[PDB]
């Protein structure tokens, strides 16, 4: 088909084949974040997305997510991160080490409808050039599945207090989880692919770049970066061979997510923003020009 541009992003076209007699349709969840919103002033914001996580959780310590660290302007979804002088302590653990830190706010949103295969989703993002993960992905609402589309780390600083080297800002992590609730478990893949380099070393930070899945059905996903495809999850023993979803797979219809994160086996570990570091804004913003999402109809 060869029509005329109607969105920002049709200068791009969607990266892989809707099947044979099939055409892709834009979803009305899809937006451009061109408009004007923030906390007082949801206006546009509120018609296709909520500034919070879809449960009342503040997410992993230190995170906090403040619903005042959501806006649109500029053509961008923006989440900024800040951490008060009063700022509450919050206990962190991870392993088990265990540590008081300074709470770091940051924000957090979620879609009003959901999504479920066959669809692409599509972000075009710069990641945040900060220790704080720029994250855009999908769960179920019961938290048993999840599709991650973007995590990164955008910052040069990598090295922990120690002992760990942690992956930097040429990494992408492309990946998805499966859970048992209670008692808890959580699979991902662990392979060398899951996080993902490119063949020129590509700082990511330092763009806008086209991330998406092709949620193809519940044993099939395929990541596209700035239209290549560059990592396929196909088969059982790679989605869940351990049986977390007793053969259903990824199956269940999921939010959409967009935030940052404090992550807490990274801030245990001295990776957590330094307020030196937030002194500049635009450092710890994250930002998203698009989100976009198809799914494969009937020509
Ligand atoms: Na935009």
């Amino acid at each position: 088909s060869e029509t005329e541009f109607e969105y920002e992003w049709d200068k791009f076209p969607v990266p892989v084949s809707a099947g044979t007699g099939m055409k892709w349709e834009l979803q009305s969840q899809s937006d451009d974040f061109n408009y004007t919103a923030d906390s007082n002033n949801k206006g546009n914001f509120e018609k296709k997305w909520t500034d919070y996580y879809h449960a009342n959780w503040s997410g992993p310590a230190p995170t906090i997510w403040q619903r005042d660290h959501i806006s649109v302007s500029d053509g961008c979804l923006r989440i900024e991160t800040s951490r008060p002088d009063d700022v509450k302590i919050v206990k962190v653990t991870s392993g088990d080490k265990e540590k008081m830190m300074p709470g770091t706010y940051t924000g957090c949103v979620t879609s009003k409808t959901r999504v479920v295969y066959p669809v692409y989703v599509e972000a075009y993002a710069k990641i945040a050039n900060s220790t704080m993960a720029s994250d855009v992905w999908m769960l179920s609402p019961d938290d048993t599945q999840e599709i991650d589309i973007i995590e990164a780390y955008g910052s040069d600083r990598v090295v922990g207090d120690d002992g760990h080297k942690f992956y930097g800002p040429d990494r992408i992590h492309l990946s998805h989880h499966v859970f048992i609730r209670d008692p808890f478990q959580d699979y991902q893949p662990t392979d060398p692919g899951s996080w993902y380099k490119d063949v020129n070393g590509t700082i990511w930070r330092n763009d806008f770049h086209r991330v998406g899945v092709y949620w193809k059905d519940p044993f099939n996903l395929e990541y596209y970066v700035d239209g290549k495809m560059v990592r396929r999850v196909s088969g059982k023993n790679i989605i869940d061979p351990n049986d977390f979803t007793k053969g259903t797979g990824l199956s269940k219809e999921m939010d959409i997510i967009i935030n940052m994160e404090d992550q807490s086996w990274r801030a245990i570990s001295g990776l957590s923003p330094t307020n030196k570091e937030l002194m500049n804004k635009d450092n710890n913003t994250f930002l998203v020009d698009w989100i976009r999402i198809y799914k494969p109809v009937e020509d």
